[PDB]
């Protein structure tokens, strides 16, 4: 997250950070035993940390559960990354409290304009590197499709969203991938793309998990 906030020790308890040895990802948790991310963020021995705050200190609150089962969208072309989600079922069941949270599907798709609370542990510079420790936290509105593909010719499908700012500054970057976008309490993007990070007229790219919604609900019941 570039230009964002520290959010708070468990201010964002459906945050889930994504680890193989070290932070890859950001993801949400659905339920007890289910986490949605991006089907870019794949990869082989996953565990799951929720309840996490600053990534390299533990702090007490911490679950670290191991991932059964992964699940990439059937349609999910990675060239394009049209259909950017992946489902991830938990060992065990999570255990919810006031740090460890679920965070709702969302009934119906957001509107452009909307605010929503984007996070993750990416990098904080526009141009340069440098990864955080605690979790970041950005408010940013959904942007109209007009500008988000003006923005991105031929490349924005209906299953993505942008969100951010065309002035630039504040957006989402490398490291906050697969991560949480919650507008007005429900789940309606996952961190999945963009043009560098916080550039002007280059708004961050989201899969528009609105659309995934009985993918979702009927593959989780079936696993
Ligand atoms: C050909 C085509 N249709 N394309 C559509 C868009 C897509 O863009 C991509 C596709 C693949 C990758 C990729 C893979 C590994 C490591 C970093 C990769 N990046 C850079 C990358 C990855 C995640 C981001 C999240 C937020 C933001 C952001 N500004 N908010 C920028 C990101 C940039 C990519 C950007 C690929 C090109
Ligand atoms: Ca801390
Ligand atoms: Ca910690
Ligand atoms: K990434």
């Amino acid at each position: 997250i570039v230009g964002g906030y520290t959010c708070g020790a468990n201010t964002v308890p459906y945050q889930v950070s994504l680890n193989s040895g070290y932070h890859f990802c950001g993801g949400s948790l659905i339920n007890s035993q289910w986490v949605v991310s991006a089907a870019h963020c794949y990869k082989s021995g996953i565990q799951v940390r929720l309840g996490e705050d600053n990534i390299n200190v533990v702090e007490g609150n911490e679950q670290f559960i191991s991932a059964s089962k992964s699940i990439v969208h059937p349609s999910y072309n990675s060239n394009t990354l049209n259909n950017d989600i992946m489902l991830i079922k938990l060992k065990s069941a999570a255990s919810l409290n006031s740090r460890v949270a679920s965070i709702s599907l969302p009934t119906s798709c957001a509107s452009a304009g909307t605010q929503c609370l984007i996070s993750g542990w990416g990098n904080t510079k526009s141009s340069g590197t440098s990864y955080p420790d605690v979790l970041k936290c950005l408010k940013a509105p959904i942007l109209s499709d007009s500008s988000c593909k003006s923005a991105y010719p031929g490349q924005i499908t209906s299953n993505m969203f942008c969100a951010g700012y065309l002035e630039g500054g504040k957006d989402s970057c490398q490291g906050d991938s697969g991560g949480p976008v919650v507008c007005s309490g429900k789940l309606q993007g996952i961190v999945s793309w963009g043009s560098g990070c916080a550039q002007k007229n280059k708004p961050g790219v989201y899969t528009k998990v609105c659309n995934y919604v009985s993918w979702i609900k009927q593959t989780i019941a079936s696993n």
